[PDB]
C-alpha cells in the first residue's frame, strides 16, 4: 500500500478572541481531542475558517497541532488546499516543513477546473512533497466535483495520494469508488452519514461534530473499524440530531455556537463574512445540545 | 408497531409484450424463475412493469398471475397499486386485495405535486380502505414530489397497515433520518446500486430492477445482509455495481427489458409508447456489461 | 390564409367543485368572465383544472361547456388532452377534436420518463391522429422529463399541426435557444412571473394561472407585448409579480382556487385528493396579496 | 444620485506568455475593445483568472487598464473581491488607489456566508471607498446566493452600491429585482441571455463574448438601451451558438482558446488549475467561430 492517515479525525475550529486567533485555546482544544480517542487533527480546513486566516496564522495553526501532538500517536493532517495550484503547492510544502503527517487538499473552489485541470493540480501538489495527500471533494462549497475516474487515476498515478474526503451526500459515488478501487482510503466528510460510509469500507471520518463530542465520534469510528456495526450505527443514529443541527447554517457557524454554549471557547466570534447565527438557530442548537453529554477539558 | 410486513429480496417484474399483447405465459414463467432463484416477493405492475401503459384489466390480470404462480411457495406478492388520483389509488388497492395480493406498493402521486398534508390524506385514505400492508414508494425524480421523513413517520405511526417505504432518491442521509427516528419501519431499497448501504443501515429489503436478470445474486446479497454477513453482501453489491448502473443508461425499464431479451429470457424487445427501444449504442453497452455476469436460465 | 395556431392571452381554467362534483354552471360563468375580459383562448382540463383527478366523463363535460360558452365569440378552446400512455393521449386528442375543441395542449409524459426518441414518437402519433393544432407542454418539474429543444424543433418541423410549446421550466436560456434556431414556432409562457421576458423574446402568448383571478391584466399584458409596446407589458408584469409568486406558495392550483374562493368567484373551496386546502398561514398570505389588486367580478 | 458604470462591458481575459502576464498584449486587447464601442472594461474578474494572479499582477492589470482608457470615455470597473472581508476591503481600496472608476466585487465563494454575513461583507466594502460598487452574484461558482432582499437592502443602505451583475440563469430573479427596486443597475453576467435581461430594464452587460466579438456585444447593448429591441434580439439570436460554445468548458478556458485560434493572442496558456480544453472542444470552438466576423486589430 501507500503511507496513510485514517481513523477518527477532527476538523478543528479556530477560536478568535478580539479578532486575534486564541492560540492557547487552540492548543487546549487539541489536547481535549487527543484525550478523547481522536486519531488525527485537521488544522485550518473549512471548519477552521481557512479563508479568513492570514498565511502566518495558517502556518502557526499547523505548528500548534504538530507541537501538541508530539509524544502521542495522534497525527496532523494539515489543511493546505487552494484554488491556485502555485499556492496549493506552497501551502503543501510549508505543511511538510512544519512537520505535518500529511495534507488535506480541497478541490479548487470558484474557478471550476475541468477534470484534466484537477488531475494536473493534484499531480503538481503530490509531486511537491513526500507526504500523504488526501483529496477533499465538497461540490456544494467549491462549485466543482472531482469525478470517481479522476480520483482513481490520481490514486493510481501518484504515490502519496491515498484517498479522498467526501462531503457530497452521494452514497452511490462511495460505492463506485470502493468497488473500482478498494485500496483507497475513503474518508467521511459528512457527519450524518459517517456510519454508512464506514460500513461500505470507508476507513475514517474528518468530523465537525467531534469538536463537541469527540468521544462519541471516535467510538463510532473505532467500532466500525472493528466491524462492530451494530454499535457504530447505534451511535450514528444517536448523533443524527446534533449532526444535522450543526449544519442549520453554514459550518462552522453552528459548531462554534455549540462550543461557546458548552463553555469550550471563550468568545462566539467569527471573521467576516461569517458571523453569529440567527437567534432562532442559536436556540435550536442549544436545545439539541441538551440531549448529549459533552466532555469538558 | 407490530404490523404484517413484506420484506426481503423482491423483484419489480417487467411486463413482456408480444405483438402489443401482454405475454401472460412468459410472465408466469418469469415469476417461476424468480421463485426458484430465492426471491422473497414479487412486485407486479410497478414502474418497471410499465404500469402507465397497461389497461386496468391487464393490471388486474398481472396481479392475478403473480398471486396464482406464487401459490404453493413462501414468495409474497406486493402489488403495484398507486395513482396520482386518491379515488383511483383506493380502487387499485381494493382490487389488489380482492385478487389476493399480500400487500401493495403505492407510489407518491406523480405530476400533480400534492403538499405534505395532501400526501398524508392520500395515503391515510388508501390505508383505511384495505387491511393489507401498504408500502409507501418515494421516487421524486419520477413524481416531482418528495414524501418528507416527517410525513413518512407520521403515516407509519398513524396507520396500522403502513409498514415502511421504498426509497429511490439517492439520499443515504434520509435513510439514516428515517431509521434513527423510527426504527420500527421497513426501509426498502428502490435503487439497486446502493442496496448494500441501505441494508447495512437497517434496511430490511430491496425492490430490485437488476433481480429480473440476476435474481440469484440479488437474493444472496439481501440474505447475506439480513444475516449480518456484511462482507459478503458488500462483495456482491460491488460486483453488481456495473450492471446496476448500465440498467439505467436509459430510463428503466428500457435497459432491463433489453437485457432480458439479449439473455433469451423474453421473446420480443417490445414496449408500449412512449417507451421504446434503446439506441443502438446503449443496446451494445448493455450487451457487453451482461458478459461479465452469469445469467441463470429457466 | 395563415397557419392554424392558437395564441395570445390564454387561461388554464380551474375546475370548480360543488359537493364533490364539477360545478358546471360555475364553470360556464367563469369562462364567460374570461371572455368578457379580453382573453383569446381558454384551456379546460389542464394542470390547473386538476386533470389528473377528473374522470373521462368530467373531462368531456368541461370541454363541451368551454366549446358552448366560446361559441359565437372569437375566443378559442385549447383543450387539455395529454397522457403518459400514448394510446391514451391519441384517444384523448381525438376525443377533444370530436367535442369541438379548436386545438389541444398535450403534456409531456409524466412519471415514466420516455427518452427523446420516445417523446418524438409519442407526439408524432398524437399529431397524426387529429387535424387540429397541437401545442406541446414542457414542465419537467412536474413530469420528470424534459422535451429537449432539438426534439421540440423536429416535432414542429416534421408534424404540420404541432405549432409550438408551452414552457414552464424557469429557463429563459432555452427560450432564446428555441426561437433562435426555430423562429417560426409559437413559444407560449406557462410561467406567469416571467410572461413578459418570454414575450419580449418573441413568444406569442401565455397560458396563465393568474388570469383566472386577473384576466384583464394578463390579456392587456399579452396584447401590449404582441403590439411591441414592451414598456407597458413590463409595467404590468412588474406589478403582477407579487400575485404571480404567491399563487405558487403551494402547488398550483391550490393557491389560485383559494384566491378565487376568497374573491367570491367560486362558492366552495374544494379540491380532489391528493390536492387539499392550503395551510392557514398561506391562506392568510394569499388573502393579503390579493388586497393589492383590483379583481374583476362577473 | 448614485454614481454608476453601465453599458457594454468586457470581462477581460489575461493573456499569459511563458507563465507571465503579457502586458503589451493586455494593453493591445483593451485598445481593440475601446475601438469597438465598449463602455467599460473589467480587469481581473473571473474571466481574467483573478484566482491565480498575484497582488502585483493584479495591480499591473488595473494600472494597464486605467492607463489605456485615459482620454476615452471608457471606464475601468476593477475586479476587487474576496471571500475574506478584510482582504476584500483591502482590494477595494487598492483598486481605488490605482485609479479604477469602480469595482466589481464577487459574493464570497467557498465559505458560504449567510445573508446577514453577506450584508455585513458588502457594507464594509462600500464604506471603505468612495467609488461605485457593483455586486456580483454567481452561485454556481460561489456556492451561495445574494438574495433579492439582501441586494436591495445593500443598494438602499450603502450610497455607492449601485447594482448587481447576475450570472444565475434566473430571469424570475431579474424580474423580482427590478420590480421592487427599479432604480438599481441590473447587469447581465450571462451572455446567452443578455437581451432578455436588457429588455426587462437591465442597463448593461459584463461580457465574456465581447472579448472575441466586441462590436456585436456593444451594438446589441446599445440597440437595447435605445429600445430598439428587434435589432438587439436579432444579434442575441445570432450570437447564441458562440455564447454557448464559449462555456463548453469553464470560462475562461473556451474564450482564451478562441482568442488564440482567432490570432488575437500569441500564446495559449492558463494558470493551473485551469488548462487548455480537450482536443475535441478545440475543434468545436473553431467550427462555431467560422460563423462570425471576428474583428482584427
Amino acid at each position: 500500500d501507500k503511507n496513510i492517515i485514517i481513523g477518527a479525525m477532527t476538523a478543528l475550529i479556530t477560536p478568535f478572541k478580539n479578532g486575534k486567533v486564541d492560540e492557547q485555546s487552540y492548543a487546549r482544544l487539541i489536547k481535549r481531542q487527543i484525550e478523547n480517542g481522536i486519531d488525527a487533527v485537521v488544522p485550518v480546513g473549512t471548519t477552521g475558517e481557512s479563508a479568513t486566516l492570514t498565511h502566518e496564522e495558517h502556518r502557526t495553526c499547523i505548528e500548534i497541532a504538530v507541537e501538541t501532538c508530539k509524544g502521542t500517536k495522534v497525527k496532523v493532517l494539515a489543511g493546505a488546499g487552494s484554488n491556485a495550484t502555485h499556492e496549493a503547492v506552497g501551502l503543501a510544502k510549508f505543511a511538510k516543513e512544519h512537520g505535518a503527517d500529511g495534507i488535506l487538499s480541497v478541490a479548487p473552489y470558484y474557478n471550476k477546473p475541468t477534470q484534466q485541470g484537477l488531475y494536473e493540480h493534484y499531480k503538481a501538489i503530490a509531486q511537491s512533497v513526500d507526504i500523504p495527500v488526501l483529496l477533499y471533494n465538497v461540490p456544494g462549497r467549491t462549485g466543482c466535483e472531482i469525478s470517481t475516474d479522476t480520483i482513481i487515476k490520481l490514486f493510481r498515478d501518484c504515490e502519496n495520494i491515498y484517498g479522498v474526503k467526501e462531503a457530497s451526500g452521494n452514497i452511490d459515488k462511495c460505492v463506485d469508488l470502493l468497488a473500482h478501487e478498494p485500496r483507497m482510503m475513503l474518508i467521511s466528510g459528512e457527519d450524518a452519514i459517517n456510519y454508512p460510509i464506514l460500513s461500505n469500507g470507508g476507513k475514517g471520518v474528518i468530523s465537525v461534530t467531534s469538536n463537541l463530542l469527540p468521544d462519541m465520534i471516535s467510538a463510532l469510528t473505532h467500532f466500525a473499524l472493528d466491524e462492530n456495526y451494530k454499535e457504530a450505527k447505534k451511535i450514528n443514529d444517536e448523533l443524527y440530531n446534533i449532526n444535522k443541527i450543526l449544519f442549520c447554517e453554514s459550518n462552522p457557524i453552528p459548531i462554534k455556537t455549540a462550543m461557546y454554549l458548552a463553555g469550550l471557547i471563550e468568545s462566539l466570534e467569527f471573521r467576516l463574512p461569517l458571523c453569529s447565527p440567527s437567534k432562532e438557530n442559536f436556540a435550536k442548537i442549544e436545545e439539541v445540545m441538551k440531549k448529549y453529554k459533552i466532555k469538558g477539558f
